[PDB]
C-alpha cells in the first residue's frame, strides 16, 4: 500500500525536511540518511527536524 | 559519514526543484521522489521542472 501511513509518512518526511530552511547542510543530510536507513522512523525524524529548524531560526 | 556527495547532490537538486515558485506541491513532491529513487535523473528532472515552472508563471 503505497498510500498507507508508513509510506505517506516516509514521503512526507523527505519532502518536508527538504523544505526546512533553518537546517544546515550537514543536519539536513543526516536526516535524509536516517530516513533511508530506517523509514519506519519517518514521522519521528520529521518531528525532530521541525523542532531543530525552529531552534535555529535567525534571531 | 552522512555529509557526503550523495546526500549533498540530492539536497542541492531537491532544493532547486522546490524553490521553483510556480510549481504545485504534487509536481514538486513527484520530482523529489523520483530524484530520491534515481539520482541519474537529476539533470532531466531539473530541466523538466524548470520548463513547467516557466509555463505556469503568473499571468
Amino acid at each position: 500500500a503505497v498510500d498507507n501511513k508508513f509510506n505517506k509518512e516516509f514521503q512526507n518526511a523527505i519532502y518536508e525536511i527538504l523544505h526546512l530552511p533553518n537546517l544546515n547542510e550537514e543536519q539536513r543530510n543526516a536526516f535524509f540518511q536516517s530516513l533511508k536507513d530506517d523509514p519506519s522512523q519517518s514521522a519521528n525524524l520529521l518531528a525532530e527536524a521541525k523542532k531543530l529548524n525552529d531552534a535555529q531560526a535567525p534571531k
